[PDB]
């Protein structure tokens, strides 16, 4: 699935990411919208081994599990495949996991990159929340 801004916005905020740990929705639209452009079959496999999965490019080194990824923490407890979910339950329970295992929102470096610093609230502007 391709998210629109507005309805990933929406579901990301039915799961509770608005202001989760202190960042705003947008800021979790904006880093959909660059990690994966909305895409929640979007994967990126890397050279490292890992790969990058689902609407929020988790990766498979400690995030979740793919099988095929050295050193695999899995600190989702998940499958890997599961972030490829038409539905962000699981991706959005990761994204709030990393952030939970001490990380800001840099954990995502299309966040860091393209959403720090900017307007986020201009990816939720507009949508009916």
């Amino acid at each position: 699935k391709v998210f629109g801004r507005c309805e990933l916005a929406a579901a990301m905020k039915r799961h509770g990411l608005d202001n989760y740990r202190g960042y705003s929705l947008g800021n979790w639209v904006c880093a959909a919208k660059f990690e994966s452009n909305f895409n929640t079959q979007a994967t990126n496999r890397n050279t490292d081994g890992s790969t990058d999965y689902g609407i929020l490019q988790i990766n498979s080194r400690w995030w979740c599990n793919d099988g095929r990824t050295p050193g695999s923490r899995n600190l989702c407890n998940i499958p890997c495949s599961a972030l490829l979910s038409s539905d962000i339950t699981a991706s959005v329970n990761c994204a709030k996991k990393i952030v939970s295992d001490g990380n800001g929102m840099n954990a995502w470096v299309a966040w860091r990159n393209r959403c720090k610093g900017t307007d986020v609230q201009a990816w939720i502007r507009g949508c009916r929340l």
